[PDB]
């Protein structure tokens, strides 16, 4: 009927100080640290349709296939836990916990047939 909570969701989920408000966590963009001369990491980029943050990627996500299910196609999912610490207010350390919504909103998957 009229959902895609947007125009207040974000602002919403910062807002509300993110007390279980945030079914808009997709993958828009990735950041793999697998490069020479650099240590292991996974940092993404994840967002609501406005705000960007890319700060928590630290969960299960080292997994194999997980790389493209935590975002195969910009899947939304509404985190429910995560470890959110600053390192200095500067590099900020965000872990993610789980997924509360399609989880798998790639868009493009969805099989159906059978």
């Amino acid at each position: 009927m009229v959902g895609q909570l947007s125009e207040g969701a974000i602002a919403a989920i910062m807002q509300k100080g993110d007390t279980n408000i945030k079914p808009i966590l997709q993958v828009i963009n990735i950041r793999p640290i697998t490069t020479g001369n650099s240590p292991p990491r996974y940092r993404l980029l994840m967002s609501d349709g406005l705000n960007t943050l890319s700060s928590f990627m630290l969960a299960t996500q080292l997994n194999p296939l997980v790389e493209e299910e935590q975002l195969s196609s910009n899947c939304v999912c509404q985190i429910h836990r995560f470890i959110v610490n600053t390192l200095k207010d500067g590099r900020r350390v965000v872990i993610l916990m789980e997924l509360e919504v399609l989880k798998s909103a790639e868009a493009v998957g969805v099989k159906i047939g059978n």
